[PDB]
């Protein structure tokens, strides 16, 4: 007699450390959001974020937009049987605002207060008109008051016996090399749900990936896989998969370089065009991808996902410098200054200083590694010395927030429209904060593109958005801030051996894969079914 185990892996770790803290998003397991915390809402971002209720059964925007009221369902339980209630969202809200270091999607800059209307009724009070900000709010974790006014210092609590709203709260089996995560016993949705526990096997890099996928020990998975068809496809009828397109990947260089010589070359528009025209993104598609995404000419990162949102004018006078020219990066690099002048070959600054790019990518990442092999490659080809590193994620992600790196290659989040790349990617307002992501940290600013950022959802009408859309694409487009290169996939693996109802090509019921920040894998573990 066996349980219904579901092997997932939505995050490499060399060692698993006890920490199911839903705010340290940088040293927690990733098990934690959705499975063990329930959102409010879940907004289905494939499906033009049409909002999927979970823990909230309704919401309404006030009529000029600087409120929002929560409408809290009815009967549900934390695991340890307490009720869950406003009480409990309100006072997630105020934990966050008093702790900004909790802070991970920049909440603190919307919402200036919340407040319980009733039991069951919650509302926020806006700093600034936002009418998407029901997606905002979505993304704070709500957590049990009955605990967590108890809790010493929530920004160092582990939280390791978790009380939890969502489907899997019970620590049942914890290693360094695996941990076991079942079924919450007091489940709100429990009718709904037919798995009863999450298997989450350690697991450093796609290299021991693969040799665990191709062998059938996975369920549902993410992660890159070489050759795909022929490795994994070809071992079983059972394994499969299904590849939705993505959000953008670039290479982000440092506006704030320490190095002098660095500076000077990545400060400089005609260089990072020169970058730019170099990459063949085809050929990085192809070979370090396997064919896996989209050739991105885009200045301005937009991509063809979105491409009814394109200023044609903007993205065509531009796009000669996002496509591949070698022979045009070379006359660039000469026209700008950047001559050799020591006789090795490798272009010097205007002012005669010789230097290498270090263009960094995560440690076992192997699509981005080979990627940024290729690109160092192609570089030297018009006479750009680069060399690549692999650093370890968390080294990687803390070079970015401190900004002693050159160059990183880097994937974005992808939202129904194109607000969520290029606010995470561009807003000078998330250049700052521990609880910061990557993504902006290029420390590229700009008053004027913040203003048009901040200003995107001030009213309802989607035409005016449009525009603003416009105007962002053009800042960004004349300034070419980073070097887009691609758009590439939700990668996802589903074996059909022990489960069925998986989203597909036949099924495309939202974004399938297992990874933190896919609000969406809580309503796909929904539907499977022994
Ligand atoms: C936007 C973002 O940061 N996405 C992250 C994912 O890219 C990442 O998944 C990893 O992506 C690599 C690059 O394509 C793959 O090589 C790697 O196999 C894959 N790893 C897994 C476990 O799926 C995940 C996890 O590191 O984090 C996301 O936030
Ligand atoms: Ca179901
Ligand atoms: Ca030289
Ligand atoms: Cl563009
Ligand atoms: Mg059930």
């Amino acid at each position: 007699a066996e349980r219904s185990e579901l092997t997932i892996h939505p995050k490499e770790f060399t060692t698993f450390v006890r920490n199911f803290n839903p705010f340290l998003g940088a040293t927690n397991l990733h098990t934690t959001t959705d499975f063990i915390y329930e959102p409010l809402v879940v907004f289905n971002e494939m499906h033009g974020n049409t909002p999927v209720f979970r823990l909230a059964e309704n919401f309404q925007m006030s009529d000029d937009l600087m409120s929002v009221t929560f409408d809290i369902r009815k009967g549900v339980k934390w695991s340890d049987g307490e009720a869950f209630t406003a009480d409990d969202v309100v006072y997630s809200f105020n934990l966050v605002k008093e702790k900004p270091e909790l802070d991970q999607s920049g909440i603190n800059s919307w919402v200036t207060g919340v407040e319980k209307v009733n039991d069951y009724q919650v509302k926020f009070r806006l700093s600034e008109a936002n009418s998407n900000v029901p997606y905002e709010i979505a993304k704070v974790p709500v957590v049990p008051k009955h605990v967590w006014s108890k809790v010493k210092d929530p920004s160092t609590f582990t939280n390791e016996n978790p009380v939890g709203s969502g489907p899997f709260t019970v620590i049942d089996t914890f290693t360094p090399q695996l941990y076991i995560q079942c079924e919450n016993p007091n489940y709100w949705d429990a009718a709904n749900l037919d798995v009863d526990c999450l298997r989450v096997p350690q697991i450093a890099n796609n290299d021991q990936f693969l040799g665990k996928v191709v062998n059938g020990e996975m369920d549902w998975t993410s992660s890159f896989v070489p050759d795909i068809d022929r490795t994994y496809a070809a071992a079983s009828p059972k394994h499969h998969y299904w590849y939705p397109p993505a959000g953008t990947q670039a290479f982000v260089v440092n506006f704030k370089n320490p190095d002098a010589a660095k500076n000077e070359a990545l400060t400089n528009v005609d260089f990072r065009r020169a970058f730019s025209m170099a990459l063949d993104r085809q050929t990085i598609i192809d070979i370090a991808f396997y064919g896996g995404g989209t050739v991105n000419d885009f200045a301005s990162g937009l991509g063809y996902a979105f491409e009814a949102w394109s200023d044609e004018k903007t993205h065509d006078k531009f796009k000669a410098y996002n496509s591949y020219n070698a022979e045009g990066a070379k006359k660039l690099l000469a026209k700008a200054g950047f001559k050799d002048v020591n006789k090795d070959g490798f272009v010097d600054t205007p002012s005669g200083k010789s230097f290498e790019l270090l263009i960094q990518s995560p440690n076992g990442a192997t699509d981005f590694n080979n990627t940024v092999q290729l690109a160092v490659e192609q570089l030297a080809e018009v006479g750009i010395k680069a060399r690549a590193r692999t650093p370890d994620f968390s080294v990687y992600n803390q070079a970015m927030l401190e900004g002693t790196y050159d160059v990183a290659y880097t994937n974005y989040f992808h939202g129904a429209d194109p607000y969520t790349y290029w606010n995470s990617a561009y807003n000078s307002a998330l250049q700052s904060g521990d609880g910061m992501p990557r993504f902006a940290m290029h420390f590229y600013k700009n008053e004027k593109l913040d203003g048009l950022l901040n200003s995107f959802y001030k009213t309802a009408d989607k035409q005016e958005q449009l525009e603003i859309a416009h105007g962002i694409q053009q800042i960004i487009a004349q300034d070419q801030v980073t070097i887009p290169v691609l758009s590439g996939a939700y990668m996802y693996q589903y074996n059909t051996t022990r489960f069925t109802g998986w989203w597909n090509e036949e099924n495309p019921k939202g974004r399938p894969n297992i990874w933190a920040g896919i609000p969406e894998r809580l309503l796909h573990v929904l539907d499977l079914k022994p």
